[PDB]
């Protein structure tokens, strides 16, 4: 695992709420014909899949891209801030719904095997040209974990 | 709500993230007319998902039911340990695909803002007579997250 710190940064996409018939496959479905919408993106080879929390607990996932400030957010998008954080980055080796998998087998183990302590914040999810498509086993995603 | 139990046996099927397409969902399509041809349980109400870790690092599954020590372990199946431990359990509602979800929740942020303490082990889903079906959102899984 990889150790980084990165400044607070903008992104830009769609949005699940883990609390009706909706999924994170969904989300991703209905939004990839939409990204070419975005405006200022910083990369359009990465996207994001961001793991936050509601102040209730309720899991909040964004879809997205990161983008410099002051362009528009499209109809049915939402802005989402992603803090100044530092991160142990593991890479995932396997299909896009396998990523909660290693999410499971990061914070159930492999953080502690490390000696990194986790920070609650924002995670997420980094895909670039090593994601091949959601269910291709030879896809790799990044998984930005926040730690102390 | 915080849980003590002994070491108990399990048996029933695996999941392995390396067979190419294969799914938590379908080892459950695969065990549930197999489930039956398991002697001495504990409680045929009851089902365990348990998530744990291979030697190598991998998350690896059992589907499965708790049992009475020997009675055979059918072909295609193997018995499980789920070793003595402490339990913070969680109750998640929503789907089967969802309790991954849950995990991320609990592990990123809701055992800190608890004040619990992971400790690494083997976690499960407990599946009783709340669990409806894999993608009924009204149903409820117990998560079970090993702690100190
Ligand atoms: N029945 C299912 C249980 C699942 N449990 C998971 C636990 C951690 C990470 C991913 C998981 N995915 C599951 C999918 C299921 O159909
Ligand atoms: N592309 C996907 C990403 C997912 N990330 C998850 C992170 C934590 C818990 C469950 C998750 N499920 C995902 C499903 C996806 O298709």
């Amino acid at each position: 695992a990889r150790i980084v710190e990165r400044p607070a940064f903008s992104v830009v996409g769609m949005e699940y709420f883990g609390s009706p018939g909706d999924t994170i496959g969904q989300l991703w479905e209905r939004f990839i014909p939409r990204e070419h919408e975005i405006a200022g993106k910083h990369d359009p080879e990465v996207s994001y899949g961001i793991c936050a929390q509601q102040p209730n607990g309720e899991f909040h996932y964004v879809a997205g891209f990161e983008v410099q400030e002051g362009w528009p957010v499209p109809e049915g998008m939402v802005r989402f801030q992603v803090p100044a954080q530092k991160y142990a980055v593991f890479t995932h080796k396997g299909t896009a719904p396998q990523i909660a998998e290693s999410f499971q087998a990061i914070y159930s183990h492999l953080l502690a095997e490390r000696g990194l302590e986790p920070k609650a914040g924002v995670d997420f999810e980094y895909y670039d040209q090593r994601f091949r498509g959601p269910l291709d086993p030879n896809s790799q995603v990044d998984l930005y974990i926040p730690i102390y």
